[PDB]
C-alpha cells in the first residue's frame, strides 16, 4: 500500500521533541529532516507543512563540513595537522576572524578543532584551499539547488558566485554563513559522510546519485565527527544517545530578519561505526541567541533513540572514534 517513505512513529516523535524544543527555547520555528542512509528515503519531517523545505536560513557552523571536506579532499590538510587557535586571530586580509568565547590561544590538530568548532581553526583549514575549489565543493554537496524533492514550494538556497565574495564572505562561507540553507539540504549533505562521499537525492515516494568527495575523506570526516560527544566537543552530554556511537557537528549562527536573529543547527550521523540514519535539526529564534547544542541536539537524541528500536540496530559494539587533539 504505502508508496510514501515517512515513519508514522518516527514522525510523531520529531513533531513532539521539535515542538517541545522551540517552546522550550522560546523559538518562533524549528524544522527536522531524518533520512535513511543509502537510500535518500525521508523516514520524518517536521513540521509537516512545507517551511521545512521552503524556509532557508544560514546554517552556521554545520557548514564547517563542506571546508573541512574539501581541505581533506585535496589532500591540504589531515585530522592530525595542527593550527593555532585563538579568542581572535587577524588574517592575511585585512579580516580579524573570533571565536565564540575567549579562550587561552593553544595549538590543536584538525580533529579538536572542528570539535570544539574554533573559526580561528577552521579559517587556518579553509585558507588551504581556493575559493574556487571551495565553492565547487559546496555546490556538489547540493548548496544553491534543490534537492528535487517531490514536495511543492523547495526553495533552492542561496550560494553566491564565489567571484563575488568579498574578504569577509572568503572567511564567512567557511562556517555558514553568507550562505543560505533549507533543512533538507543539510540532511542530504551530512548524509555524504555516511554514503562513502555519495550524494543520494532524497526521496518522499517509493513506487496490488553523485560523487562529492572521496571515500576515503567521507570516512576520516566521519571520525572527526565523533569528537563532537566527547569531552570538550560541543555536544558533550546534550549530544549523546545512550549506547550508540553518535557522530555530530552543531552550528549556531546570525541571521537578518537586521542581524538579530539566530538559528540553533545540528546535523549527525548514527551510529557512527555504521551509520543508518542522517539527521538534521534547525531551530530559529527572533531576537535572542540560540545554540544548536542547547536548543537542537535533544530533538535530535529523542528522535535518535527511538529510530534505534524502531530499526532494531543494536547499540554500538566498538569505541567512540577517538584522534588526538
Ligand atoms: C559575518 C559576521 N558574523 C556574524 C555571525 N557570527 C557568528 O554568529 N559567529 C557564530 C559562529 O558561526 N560561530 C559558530 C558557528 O556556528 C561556532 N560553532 C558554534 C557551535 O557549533 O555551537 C559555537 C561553538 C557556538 S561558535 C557565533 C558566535 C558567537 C555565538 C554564537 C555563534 C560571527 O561571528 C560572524 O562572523
Amino acid at each position: 500500500q504505502d508508496p510514501l517513505t515517512i515513519n508514522a512513529d518516527l514522525q510523531r516523535v520529531a513533531e513532539e521533541s521539535l515542538n517541545a524544543a522551540v517552546k522550550r527555547v522560546g523559538g518562533v520555528w524549528g524544522s527536522a529532516a531524518v533520512l535513511e542512509i543509502g537510500t535518500g528515503r525521508l523516514l520524518a519531517l517536521a513540521p509537516g507543512g512545507t517551511r521545512s523545505v521552503s524556509a532557508i536560513y544560514e546554517p552556521g557552523s554545520v557548514g564547517k563540513l563542506v571546508t573541512l571536506a574539501a581541505a581533506i579532499d585535496q589532500k591540504k590538510v589531515t585530522p592530525t595537522s595542527t593550527f593555532t587557535v585563538s579568542s581572535t586571530r587577524d588574517m592575511p586580509n585585512g579580516e580579524r576572524i573570533s571565536d565564540d568565547s575567549p579562550h587561552e590561544t593553544q595549538d590543536m590538530t584538525v580533529a579538536g578543532i572542528i570539535a570544539h568548532s574554533y573559526n580561528t581553526g577552521t579559517v587556518q583549514i579553509g585558507d588551504t584551499v581556493s575559493d574556487s575549489v571551495r565553492y565547487e565543493y559546496m555546490q556538489k554537496f547540493g548548496w544553491g539547488a534543490k534537492t528535487g524533492i517531490t514536495l511543492p514550494s523547495e526553495e533552492s538556497g542561496i550560494l553566491r558566485p564565489h567571484t563575488e565574495w568579498g574578504d569577509r564572505d572568503h572567511y564567512t562561507t567557511m562556517f555558514g554563513q553568507g550562505v543560505a540553507v533549507t533543512t533538507i539540504q543539510l540532511a542530504q549533505m551530512v548524509a555524504v559522510f555516511g554514503q562513502k562521499g555519495v550524494l543520494i537525492p532524497p526521496r518522499i515516494i517509493d513506487g496490488g546519485s553523485r560523487q562529492v568527495v572521496s571515500e576515503d575523506t567521507a570516512q576520516t570526516v566521519l571520525n572527526i565527527m565523533q569528537g563532537a560527544t566527547q569531552p570538550g566537543g560541543t555536544a558533550e552530554g546534550i549530544g549523546a544517545v545512550k549506547g550508540y556511537n553518535v557522530a555530530a557537528k552543531t552550528g549556531t549562527a546570525e541571521n537578518v530578519g537586521s542581524l538579530t536573529d539566530t538559528a540553533a543547527t545540528f546535523t549527525a550521523l548514527i551510529p557512527a561505526e555504521n551509520p543508518k540514519i542522517a539527521v538534521a535539526v534547525v531551530i530559529y529564534k527572533e531576537n535572542g541567541t540560540v545554540y544548536g547544542s542547547t536548543a537542537s541536539a535533544p530533538v535530535f537524541v529523542d528522535i535518535a533513540q527511538f529510530a534505534m528500536r524502531e530499526m532494531k540496530i543494536p547499540p554500538s559494539t566498538v569505541p567512540l572514534y577517538k584522534y588526538p587533539w
